[PDB]
């Protein structure tokens, strides 16, 4: 709602470098000050226009329709851009030469505001999802995404964060019909998640994956190429940790995002199906590991986002061996796992109270 | 319920020419000894704070106007408070020694901030309370404001007329938004107005200190300290004589009036000074007289509509001034002959108005004889 100007106030938009929006209007040192001044000026007068928002007040009803949780239109937002894409081009222009350690400081800011306007407007949403004429914004990133992954710059570490939290809150807040507009992103996914990434780039990608799975042309460009295919990459990865900071909790952030990504992808309806197995028995063998020894009532927090995912995976599996019977076959390296597990893990699930009779029908089964 | 304070604090033309908004402040660094940097950066995070406070505030307000407190205002102060001090001690320094592009910038920062002030001093009233209650002593940004008020009503920075215009706006705020009770709070401030009025004082620091001296004459306490012996002797050698050769008569117009309103706001409750307010008064009937007259008809114009109301209050004034001296006529002697051709036109034009009152009636019927 209104609170995005509290959110554009928020102090420091990244812990560090203590740059807010003031810090990023207040810079008399592309546009070539022509459209610095300009921008600014609309910057401030967007603020005024928000600051007003008659609009998301007695319910607002125009809010309603399309766009999951309808974001409060706030046009004022509309405004910010240019600002924004002036940042994000001197990143660019900074950019596509073959110093900038400052200028890309500023763009980072810029990418944070871009992210929460994409999180709680619906005007600049329409306005960067429409016009293939890309609204400007739109390309400022993507040909700056290659770059944000591809150079493993000390701060290509936080600026492809953040052009990723706006990707995806853009899909999130927009329709399921403009997607194909996202069409672009397919081409870059695979430098994101290249094993030099860490946690939570390959974390927003899957999110994104996921995003635009839900779209019915989409779901193939997963896999439609059976080769590279988007996915071996995410299991070679969620296998094998390309990432030595690895908190184990941010590990399974991401089991658990790429298992909903399995499912939701599964139920909307390449060589991949083999290794999808391994590594999910890699995981659980990953999981039951850990809470088995702990025994008795998780209280801990980190045991129960675990429990989630075993009972998830578990009831995927079951989904799976109903396909692809040769399952086992493909199994065979990983049988002495699985079958270390599965049965310890159907004691712990029968001894768990939400039992559903998916859980235990699965757990049955195998 | 408006919260309207936060769309002032957010715009570049703040003051025209000088591009610093509330953000250029902020975002202040190293660039620009209780003043250290570490101050910088907690005033301008408790900004912040305070920024996100007010911008959600449902808010319904003897205040005379309730203004609906913004507490989040307050929190805005400190910085302000720096940045005054900040210039303030500089003032005192460049004057201590008997590098002042230092005080240049800094005191287009601080003027940046006294505008933040004035509109909070106006449409807060947590910040009117936390700024006028104190110890007399002083409340810290009040003593601010009054040393430097001194610093540029004296001898004249390039920058002090600035400083001093929004210095004497905020004085003159903080008096309207508050209470009677606490007026006597700014007794202080009697010692320091004459150099805001002094015979080298613009006119539109005029106009604010003038209006601030109506805004006073409410307090009895503070009343008198007009003749003492006498401030309006300097007002009124100041309204017959027009120093600040850049001065458009749309100035001087707004200048006679507030003299007017206090004049009535004195009479409504041993000076040469009041000898004297005699033979400015009339100086004053004819030259607006003599500037309107002769583009005779309905008042068209805007400044025509504004100087006959002056007109009427003055000639209004000027009966009350005849029932409280039988020498009026004695004082006037000395321009006698420019009273009795003025209030001659004067009447006529009274009375071809629609609006006539028996009182600009009857005061212009008694003296026009």
């Amino acid at each position: 709602g209104s609170i995005l100007i509290n959110l554009l106030l928020k102090q420091p938009l990244i812990p560090g470098s203590s740059l807010s929006l003031c810090h990023l209007l207040s810079s008399s040192s592309s546009f070539s000050l022509s459209a610095l001044r300009e921008a600014q000026n609309l910057a401030f007068t967007g603020l005024n226009l928000v600051a007003r928002n008659e609009c998301s007040r007695d319910g607002d009803p125009a809010e309603g329709g399309r766009r999951a949780f309808p974001l409060c239109q706030l046009p004022g937002a509309v405004h910010f851009l240019p600002l924004v894409q002036f940042f994000i081009g001197l990143h660019c222009q900074a950019l596509q030469d073959l110093s900038v350690c400052i200028l890309e400081g500023f763009s980072v800011t810029a990418l944070s505001i871009l992210q929460h306007l994409v999180c709680h407007s619906g005007a600049v949403v329409s306005l960067l999802l429409s016009g293939q004429g890309q609204h400007p914004l739109l390309k400022m990133l993507l040909h700056l995404l290659a770059f944000s992954s591809a150079a493993t710059g000390h701060l290509q570490a936080s600026v492809l964060t953040q052009c990723l939290k706006v990707l995806v809150k853009l899909a999130e807040n927009t329709s399921c019909d403009f997607l194909p507009r996202f069409q672009c992103v397919f081409q870059v996914l695979p430098k994101c998640l290249s094993p030099e990434t860490p946690l939570p780039s390959v974390l927003l990608a899957v999110e994104l994956l996921s995003l635009l799975a839900d779209h019915d042309q989409l779901a193939p460009q997963l896999c439609s190429h059976s080769e590279g295919c988007l996915l071996l990459l995410l299991y070679m990865y969620i296998t094998s940790r390309p990432d030595r900071v690895a908190l184990e909790t941010q590990w399974l952030q991401l089991e658990q995002e790429v298992v909903w990504l399995l499912a939701k992808l599964g139920v909307q309806s390449c060589q991949c199906n083999v290794e999808v197995v391994r590594a999910l028995t890699v995981m659980l063998h990953r999981q039951w590991l850990t809470v088995r020894r702990a025994g008795g009532p998780p209280r801990t927090d980190q045991q129960r986002r675990t429990v989630r995912c075993l009972r998830d995976t578990v009831l995927l599996l079951h989904g799976l061996s109903q396909k692809d019977k040769l399952f086992m076959m493909h199994c065979v390296e990983v049988l002495h796992q699985f079958d270390q597990v599965m049965p310890g893990v159907s004691m712990l699930i029968r001894g768990l109270p939400d039992v559903t009779d998916c859980e235990e029908a699965a757990l049955d089964d195998l």
